[PDB]
């Protein structure tokens, strides 16, 4: 099965998902000079005073913080977007050292780890429906960098020893998304796809300028947490991003200039 290891890591996955190497894969670097200010581009619109979280789970890849997609409570609209997305979840990807983590990276700079905010076009009624469409998804992705502790992401490093392994969950209610958000909401955006397979091609990416800094403890915490499943061989969950791939035939539009 797929992950993150020397024999089955993100060179080996076009075996089993060939679109691997399709025509709009993701993560990407993101070269700030190249990408061009598009003044025609609104607002992101993020709208989650009404979220509302279910739960957490290890998945055995990273962990899931999951919401309540049943009807239009968290929503992010405008920026690039043509109507209405639902978040679904919310998940991370980092590094075994604080030097890298991020599957997009800023001139080449690899951030200690990128948050990911998933969301799926209300127009296509459900998740599942949604990811066979090429606008399918809108992904807010968010670099984190080590510095001074991040109080709203606290709540989720806290209850990571209870998922330690693949397949554990935990009730986890009442948490708030907008506590990791960055002040500014300038934005680069481009066409891409699921940065883990079935790496379907059905997401608008949208990554945020500002990183936010978390402290050193908190993403010591993520390190702790295993791929494995309980019983089984310990394998500590860190490295599990995909590497930058090719720009092919596309743009990155920058909400800024
Ligand atoms: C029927 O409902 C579902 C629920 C989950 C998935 C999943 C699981 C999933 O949600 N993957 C996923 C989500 C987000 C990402 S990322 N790393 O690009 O943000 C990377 C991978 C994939 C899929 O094809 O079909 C599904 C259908
Ligand atoms: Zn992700």
């Amino acid at each position: 099965h797929w992950g993150y290891g020397k024999h089955n890591g993100p060179e080996h996955w076009h075996k089993d998902f060939p679109i691997a190497k399709g025509e709009r894969q993701s993560p990407v670097d993101i070269d700030t000079h190249t990408a061009k200010y598009d003044p025609s581009l609104k607002p992101l619109s993020v709208s989650y005073d009404q979220a509302t979280s279910l739960r957490i789970l290890n998945n055995g890849h990273a962990f899931n913080v999951e919401f309540d997609d049943s009807q239009d409570k968290a929503v992010l609209k405008g920026g690039p977007l043509d109507g209405t997305y639902r978040l679904i979840q919310f998940h991370f990807h980092w590094g075994s050292l604080d030097g890298q983590g991020s599957e997009h990276t800023v001139d080449k700079k690899k951030y200690a780890a990128e948050l990911h905010l998933v969301h799926w076009n209300t127009k296509y009624g459900d998740f599942g429906k949604a990811v066979q469409q090429p606008d399918g998804l809108a992904v807010l992705g968010i670099f984190l960098k080590v510095g001074s502790a991040k109080p709203g992401l606290q709540k989720v490093v806290d209850v990571l020893d209870s998922i330690k392994t693949k397949g554990k969950s935990a009730d986890f209610t009442n948490f708030d998304p907008r506590g990791l958000l960055p002040e500014s909401l300038d934005y680069w955006t481009y066409p891409g796809s699921l940065t883990t397979p079935p790496l379907l091609e059905c997401v608008t990416w949208i990554v945020l300028k500002e990183p936010i800094s978390v402290s050193s403890e908190q993403v010591l915490k993520f390190r702790k947490l295993n791929f494995n499943g309980e019983g089984e061989p310990e394998e500590l969950m860190v490295d599990n991003w995909r590497p930058a791939q090719p720009l092919k035939n596309r743009q990155i539009k920058a909400s800024f200039k």
